[PDB]
């Protein structure tokens, strides 16, 4: 058997029997055999159990002669742009992002916050720490604590000309997790009025879970939008590098169509440049990249793929489907605040609502949003689809699982890197009863 917290792109566990404070100081000596020279950020969530299994990960890299940069409770994208910004050799954020309160997790990167995953380290390490009978020595490099968020801060407001923003009326969502520190941070520097939902950090989290999926916590965002008539609503997971809006009218954005947007507030800025994007709904991406003057970049799933693709492309904008949104001058990492700035501009700026923005996108290429199947044979349901299909004779593309484009619709067929499922995407050239009737034919077929 191996450590199962050890995932393909993370560490993630119930506490304390899958990660505890011995299993986290053994990844800190691991990880200080592992890195190239320097000191290693640590920072972590709000998490009850999540100061400890840093303070013991400090203690495995300090008995290892890392010294180590504790940049306190944070946002997991804060480790990634501290990581970059002091040139450090690696960082670790502990944080379980948005799962259940008896689980944490580690998010591990090595030097210009390039990710460490299972083939890139994160197996080296399990492996090591698994065989680690060894006894703890003791600290032979110190611990500096730096909690100072400035450059964080400047570098978040340098994406948006602040003389051109509106004093818009947000809604903001923390779910209780930490986006509501920055936000806070944030607000002496622009003109908005925040309306704050959730708001306070809070390990209990009295209020759910932080997971803005949950329909249930979905409409405490919508709720707020509404009921104060505000531009629109920003809600986020719990170490806050997923962002997801919602309109003025109350309703949840898909974010598929936020990757056009974004490519196009960014490629305003920065013409000409690449913008990477994942396979799973493409069509609209790549008109409205193309219609900015940019180039875009096809790449696997997945943000270890996204961010090494984007750096060998020098790619400006790279972003998911999934609310994961990749910027080159954040150290080609992911933030979910940059996200909001920049949508926060272009309303401002376009003088165009937020539905208005992405309307007439949706009513050009619906899309069915991502379906999960658990089946009992994942390949034996893909084939039975691809059978079915085959006298159509789509166009093929094996970049991530199977994509079919039929010209008028196209699908994409993943087994899921992360979880044993297959999942579904589905999108038509403005027909939204071809993507239902084609979504229900693959559901049925998958499910048969
Ligand atoms: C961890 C993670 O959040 O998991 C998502 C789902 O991955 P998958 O199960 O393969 O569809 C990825 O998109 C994302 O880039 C990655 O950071
Ligand atoms: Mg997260």
């Amino acid at each position: 058997m191996t450590l199962p917290a050890f995932k393909a792109y993370d560490i993630r566990g119930r506490v304390p029997d899958e990660l505890n404070e011995d299993l986290a100081r053994r990844i800190g000596v691991a990880l200080a055999a592992q890195l190239d020279q320097g000191p290693v950020v640590l920072g972590h969530d709000v998490r009850l159990a999540s100061p400890a299994l840093q303070e013991a990960l400090s203690a495995g890299l300090r008995a290892s002669g890392r010294d180590v940069i504790d940049i306190g409770l944070c946002g997991t994208e804060e480790v990634y742009f501290q990581t970059d910004y002091l040139k450090a050799a690696g960082g670790v954020m502990v944080t379980a992002s948005h799962n259940p309160m008896d689980y944490n997790g580690m998010k591990l990167v090595r030097e210009q916050a390039r990710p460490i995953s299972s083939d890139t380290g994160l197996f080296a390490i399990r492996d090591t720490v698994a065989a680690d009978t060894a006894a703890p020595g003791e600290p032979t490099a110190s611990e500096q604590s730096r909690t100072d968020k400035t450059a964080y801060l400047e570098h978040l407001l340098s994406y948006v000309d602040r003389s051109t923003l509106k004093p818009l009326k947000l809604v903001v969502n923390a779910g209780n997790g930490g986006a509501g520190l920055i936000v806070d941070l944030l607000a002496p520097h622009l003109p908005f009025e925040f309306v704050r939902v959730f708001h306070e950090p809070d390990g209990n989290f009295p209020n759910g879970i932080p997971n803005p999926l949950l329909p249930e916590n979905r409409d405490a965002t919508a709720k707020a939008v509404k009921d104060n008539g505000a531009d629109f609503g920003i809600a986020w997971d719990g170490d806050f590098d997923r962002c997801f809006f919602f309109d003025h009218t109350g309703r949840f954005i898909e974010g598929y169509y936020l990757v056009g947007l974004l490519a196009q507030a960014i490629l305003a800025k920065q013409p000409g440049g690449k913008v990477v994007h994942d396979p799973r709904l493409t069509w609209n991406t790549v008109e409205q990249v193309e219609e900015a003057g940019g180039i875009p970049v096809l790449c696997k799933s997945g943000h270890a793929f996204i961010k090494e693709k984007m750096r060998s492309e020098n790619a400006v904008y790279g972003g998911e489907m999934s609310a994961h949104h990749y910027f080159r001058e954040f150290a080609y990492a992911d933030s979910g605040m940059i996200p909001w700035l920049l949508i926060a501009e272009l309303v401002s700026q376009s003088g165009r609502s937020l539905a208005d923005l992405v309307e007439a996108r949706m009513q050009k290429f619906p899309c069915s949003g991502e379906i999960n199947f658990k089946v009992a044979d994942a390949k034996a349901s893909v084939a039975r689809v691809m059978e079915h299909y085959a006298s159509l004779s789509p166009e093929l593309d094996y970049t991530d699982g199977i994509s079919a484009d039929f010209g008028q619709w196209r699908f994409n067929l993943r087994s899921s890197n992360t979880e044993p499922l297959l999942r579904l995407n589905v999108e038509t050239r403005g027909d939204a009863a071809l993507l239902e009737t084609r979504t229900q034919e693959i559901s049925n077929l998958l499910r048969g």
